[PDB]
């Protein structure tokens, strides 16, 4: 069963290679999770140099298996029950009155290391835009991420809603819609209808002169 293998500190590592309105770019993440207490610290470094889309609108598409599920409720996580082959993440981003990133992963063990490996294109963004035009603000407000079976697929689907804080006040929404599917043919948890709390800090290293991003991040599932 997949929840032995997150009962104490996993090493991580996040890969990502991104397009977003022909800019090209790599995010290279290293950290650890323990989901005992539904702990991720991590770091983030633009391999590609400086970002042409803000930090905080790749913090989804940047490993739910590291979510705490209460004792009551751990017949219902689909996320770690996948491990170790693991699971598919595929993300539809719309952001409100402008463009959308089409997510794909696979988030999975290698070893004693859990691995994040995704592919983003983002198209038909604006110009001068929140996106765009680094309107946004280097923070992150709290979300419930609402969870719902897939037994066609025999994974699962999530449906939120992200808001980002933009620099004059205002707010950009960010829509989710995630869909979960399994590497292998191992069974999985089917959930019953539930959140995740996610709690999210951003934050910089004073030492590092490459484009970067710290996050410390909780997260915790109820609902049941
Ligand atoms: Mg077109």
């Amino acid at each position: 069963k997949g929840e032995e293998l997150f009962t104490g500190v996993v090493p991580i590592l996040v890969e990502l290679d991104g397009d977003v309105n022909g800019h090209k770019f790599s995010v290279s993440g290293e950290g650890e999770g323990d989901a005992t207490y539904g702990k991720l610290t991590l770091k983030f470094i633009c391999t590609t140099g400086k970002l042409p889309v803000p930090w905080p609108t790749l913090v989804t598409t940047l490993v739910q298996c590291f979510s705490r599920y209460p004792d009551h409720m751990k017949q219902h996580d689909f996320f770690k029950s996948a491990m170790p082959e693991g699971y598919v993440q595929e993300k539809t981003i719309s952001f409100k009155d402008d463009g959308n990133y089409k997510t794909r992963a696979e988030v999975k063990f290698e070893g004693d290391t859990l691995v994040n490996r995704i592919e983003l294109k983002g198209i038909d963004f604006k110009e001068d835009g929140n996106i765009l035009g680094h309107k946004l603000e280097y923070n992150y407000n709290s979300h419930n991420v609402y969870i719902t079976a897939d037994k066609q697929k025999n994974g699962i689907k999530a449906n939120f809603k992200i808001r980002h804080n933009i620099e004059d006040g205002s707010v950009q929404l960010a829509d989710h819609y995630q869909q979960n599917t399994p590497i292998g043919d191992g069974p999985v948890l089917l959930p019953d209808n539930h959140y995740l709390s996610t709690q999210s800090a951003l934050s910089k290293d004073p030492n590092e002169k490459r484009d970067h991003m710290v996050l410390l991040e909780f997260v915790t599932a109820a609902g049941i």
